[PDB]
């Protein structure tokens, strides 16, 4: 923190690092060392130049704290003086990286590190571009987590194309695969490595066996074409049901809820915001027995044979209905066994709706439940509503506009609401990332005696 | 940014020291002279009416005779399926799977590792261009990718944007509009050049305007724009063939 | 600041004679009604699309760099710096050097490559440009420390391209004041925008003044406008027609006179078309 | 703050004592509904592109500041004050000095040009110009007392300034100049442009202008007193004048018609 | 702060123990039964079609043969043309638009017999040219007893939100002092057709700046006249909205008789 560290006003001595692995040559090589002020040991880091000036110092603790001496540059990085060329380099995640790499290669390898880490790893690889162009090949080794996948997915576009390879690891990073003797398992990931591939650029030369693959389900969904398309749903899937106010939302996630757990046996967790939990049941029970029950006042006072029905249907524990909402829904999932959890109202639970998506979606990828979520729609500034039937696009979702990014399947439905018939729904898929067809799905009607939505 | 005259001694020099020709109607090169750095070719032509399979023909065309990398942004398997019926001459839209020819159809084909697609924007397309090195990128149903007058010409402006100054070739299929008197477009009427539907951009950044018309079997291929030229007018007619779906070329009057 | 009656007695004097028209070329016609270009004019170049207006402003460019010793900037966006280059060489030498590959094949193996272009960029008058706010800023630097008197922009769109009307109105608008007390001539290249019924404008249909697009603060701002017409689908199709559409310095409005290009040299000549 | 209507005699006699008057020129009609320009009046121009909307005001102007002895300025802001004062060099002594080398020439030799500048700038009556321009009009009323303020080319005054909204910086810079106008009650003659149709011929080739052809906002005909509109075919000299609204008197329509000389520059009345 | 139905008996005696007519059609006064107090009137016109002049004469109206107490804010103008344009049509003699007559009656002495008559009471009170406006109007409600306000110029008061608040803070004072309001705005710019100034019938969406302006005040009338063409004189006035009779359309006809001033009735 006050000025660059002298080895003679700290006691500076060059040894070794026998719990993490690393002889006294490789730090006295690179330039890292140990200080004793204040008492405590102080583990401390050099950073020179592209000249060789000593320019910044890492000081680090035995509790894991850092300490930078001055101003720190976005352009220093721990093994950048050394080397000035080379045909391949390996970029580590932190700097005892860099030394298990150049113990475990003898010193050939040009080969650097970063100064930030996977936080702020886009701000020293951009600014580090005319670096980069005296290099042939680039081999990426981060780590085995979440983080480590993001740094090097964000990390595709401020790098040179055609010349980075990326490599994997079975341990966190490449430490403990030096712990634990995988030293035959880490020259071939130097040495072999794979290609970026982002995300939309599939070469003629892979698709070897995909495409016998495509000349050989999950959940299906009730009515009609949405299963054949979609191929149904999946663990850990969001799916998301978008229409307009009055088109029929609730009505098909209750059928949808209906037979999953009369013909599924699937236990369901029911979580409706919209209306109290005396009202979805008694719904639930019009809809089973074929007759509807909430819109009829002579038929609810002739059936109280009122037990008869509730056990034919609520006679096993499948649902489990719902009168800070996370902890709730982790107890649907694990503490009951859960299987599929629907969400009716997002909107009454900028940055609350961004966050509040990251959790569900953190929610549903470490338990890998089927999850239902519903939103509405915006307000269109000219033509028609969406209650007269003008299509759905995938830019009309209601708040922050990240709904789309963190989902998974999107389903529309659309009708006539004042016309000629308003018993003609269509069923549109937004977006599938597994099967990736979208379009029109097929055509039910609601059948208004009953309430099923048979296909027509 | 400002460049003088006298800086130009060696590079004028270094452009002088590149056609790429289009196969099936021969005509079509005695007019526009092929294809160059920074050209954009619009293609058009009715609905449905030999829509997507000129452009097709000459990528396989452009694939496996010259060694051009060929990128389809077509809008995975179904392009690759039908280029592997296309080139074996077979109308495939089950007997493959059985005796093991099927790998014999794929290490013809693909062994030169020419051709790359797109998996279901313009960073993808610079990287496919810049980390890859192809040389030959096409693009069909631009209307699926976008007020949707604005959207289309900043569209334009930057794929004429990234064809300057990297030399590529852009093959780019369109749309026409509805007619409203006389004869429809699936009956054989004669194509302006204000058809063009979406803008009138299409027709401001585009290098080549290549159009496409039939009515039994019998198509007619019209040059409507060419800046390097200048000739306009029917360049040729070519015939369909309805067992193998190769359209040849004729010699009708 | 507020200037008075009586201190302008020395600076019109200096202005009397200071202000000479720098004349065209191609036709003969057009300097009849419009009597040339001065410091602070703004000349707008239109026709419909691929109907030859690049063609027209370099031999423009051509004939006043190579005759008359004026230095010329040019500030082509549709293309880039080694075409234009080699446009200028080959339309010098009355030839066609793009569309010939023999040609361009023999005139480096014989050692005459270094005459042609010695003759024209030895005088070092020509300054080309290689592709808001910091066009603005590279123009005043090409105006400022080169000293050039013409400068040219082509297809303006480019530089438009959330709101266009505002845009373009302010571009028009920093542009009219680049060109008001510096003295330089500005020819600003734009478009046409898409017919309503009948014919369409590259089959020959005669235009208005209220079809250049993107706005109406185009007509307001210029000071000449220049339109070209042909049909590419008639009997002639290298007979253009030359329109002056808007002159606020003369008044006179109307047909310059016919012109007729020529497929082998590059190069359009003044014909003698009757109506 | 308020004002009792008894105590008011005094004002009432004072302020019809003195203005009216300050006629026109160039033709008869519009003298005889529109009665000529008056203090604290905004006065709107329109005409097409480039139709002869600037050459009238010039004219205006060198009748007004020789006839009479009103001492004018003139905010030009299409060219610079070099054209602006040499066009009224000209146009005074019947030529065209602009759009000649040889009498530019000859009035350079025989020494003539001095002649011509002390018979027309001899009085100071003519104030040029080349938030920062309202206060130079409030310094041209106040320091210098001018009574005709000409205002030119109001389209570069609200494009040329950065604003996210334009409509409503129109709004205000037109109650602003016309708060000034009312405030200090001096003349103002406000020139500004069309915009485009929707659909038949154009206002270059003959078209019948209406009143909502303002371009750029919809104040600009609700808080001016005197409508003029020009309007000729490109006979290409047949200028005609319709007056389209006055607050002050009632009669609006069409004023007669102009022809332009092509040798000498004027405005003289036609018959047809 | 509720109050209950049962015990409002003498509130509702006191209350009920037609009012201000027009002047010019009887129609008008037929059809919207008159102003009111606690009314908020809307009067619109395109631009110069005689908006000024018709509110002028029902200040006249209402300000002599009636004798209540009017004030008049004329933002648009000053108020020696608004004092003399009074003096004039009071007269029967159009005063400000003649040269050869104001020089005369100033000579004669008859010009104070002509000022004394209708500015011999305390009568008339003028304002003389953002927060302040409404204090100005409060103080003519308090301590000058004004009847009828009127107010010439919204759109300069303007420097959404601001016309919507402004709009409800006019109506909580019309509402709470019981004054008749008379509020004068202007119409938007159309899209397609003619214009407004060439005999288009006004619809109700035509109001510059925001749509509250039908949703609070109490009655609209609009004037429409053909300026080019057989006749420039006869206008219409149509009613736009009444809360208290419900009848809306074509009142009637004005026809303006040039010399005089006076808008006259006609068949
Ligand atoms: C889809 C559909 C519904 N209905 C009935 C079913 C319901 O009783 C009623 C409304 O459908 P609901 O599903 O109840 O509407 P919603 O509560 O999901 O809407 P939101 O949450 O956005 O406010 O209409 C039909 O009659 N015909 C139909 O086709
Ligand atoms: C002048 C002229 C050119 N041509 C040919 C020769 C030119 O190489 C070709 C194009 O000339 P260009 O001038 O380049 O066409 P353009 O600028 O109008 O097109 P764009 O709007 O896309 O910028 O046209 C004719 O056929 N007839 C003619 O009269
Ligand atoms: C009035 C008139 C002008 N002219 C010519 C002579 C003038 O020098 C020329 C234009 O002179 P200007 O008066 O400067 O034209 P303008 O002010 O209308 O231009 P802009 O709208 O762009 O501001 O028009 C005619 O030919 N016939 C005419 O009747
Ligand atoms: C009512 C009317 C007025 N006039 C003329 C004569 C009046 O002196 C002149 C007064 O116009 P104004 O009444 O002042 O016009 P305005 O108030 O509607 O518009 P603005 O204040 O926004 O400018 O209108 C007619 O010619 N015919 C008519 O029918
Ligand atoms: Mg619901
Ligand atoms: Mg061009
Ligand atoms: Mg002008
Ligand atoms: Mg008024």
């Amino acid at each position: 923190t006050y000025n660059v560290w002298n080895f003679g006003e700290s006691n500076g001595r060059y040894s070794a690092l026998t719990a993490r692995g690393i002889s006294k040559e490789t730090c006295q090589k690179a330039g890292y060392w140990i200080a004793k002020v204040d008492g405590v040991m102080y583990q401390v880091a050099d950073y020179r130049d592209q000249n060789g000036n000593i320019v910044s110092q890492k000081v680090r603790d035995k509790d894991k704290n850092f300490k930078t001496t001055g101003s720190h540059k976005s352009d220093a990085l721990f093994g950048k003086h050394l080397w000035n060329g080379g045909k391949k380099i390996v970029v580590t995640e932190g700097e005892i990286d860099m030394l298990t790499v150049m113990e475990l290669q003898d010193c050939k390898y040009p080969v650097v590190s970063l100064g930030h880490g996977a936080s702020a790893a886009k701000k020293t690889c951009a600014a580090n571009y005319e670096y980069f162009d005296q290099f042939e090949q680039i081999i990426l080794m981060f780590d085995m987590d979440e983080a480590g996948r993001k740094a090097v997915e964000e990390a595709a576009q401020v790098l040179p194309a055609g010349k980075v390879r990326v490599a994997v690891l079975p341990c966190k990073d490449a430490n403990e695969c030096h712990l634990n003797g995988h030293d035959r398992e880490i020259m071939e990931q130097v040495w072999n490595a794979g290609p970026w591939i982002p995300d939309g650029v599939v070469s003629a030369l892979s698709l070897r066996e995909r495409i016998r693959e495509h000349l050989s389900v999950g959940l299906l969904f009730s009515g009609c074409g949405i299963n054949d398309k979609t191929l149904g749903a999946r663990g850990g899937e969001v799916i998301m049901v978008t229409s307009g106010s009055g088109m029929g939302k609730s009505t098909f996630v209750r059928q949808q809820a209906l037979q999953w757990g009369t013909a599924m046996g699937k236990k369901v967790g029911l979580a409706m915001l919209q209306e109290s939990v005396e009202e979805t049941a008694e719904d639930l029970i019009g809809l089973h027995n074929r007759v509807r029950l909430r819109q009829s006042d002579s038929l609810k006072r002739e059936i109280i044979k009122f037990d008869q029905w509730f056990d034919e249907l609520f006679g096993n524990d499948t649902f489990h209905l719902y009168d800070r909402l996370l902890a709730k829904l982790a107890y649907m999932r694990s503490g009951l066994g859960c299987d599929v959890i629907i969400l009716d109202h997002i909107s009454i639970v900028r940055k609350m709706i961004d966050n509040l998506m990251t959790k569900l979606k953190g929610f549903a990828k470490s338990t890998g439940v089927v999850l239902v979520v519903i939103c509405h729609l915006k307000n269109p500034d000219k033509g028609k509503a969406h209650e007269e039937g003008r299509p759905v696009s995938i830019t009309d979702l209601r708040g922050s506009g990240a709904l789309r990014q963190l989902s998974d399947t999107i389903i529309a439905l659309e009708r006539n609401q004042q016309g000629d018939m308003p018993n003609l729904v269509l069923v549109r898929i937004l977006k599938c990332r597994f099967t990736g067809d979208t379009g029109i799905a097929g055509y039910m009607e609601y059948n208004k005696e009953t309430g099923w939505l048979e296909p027509s």
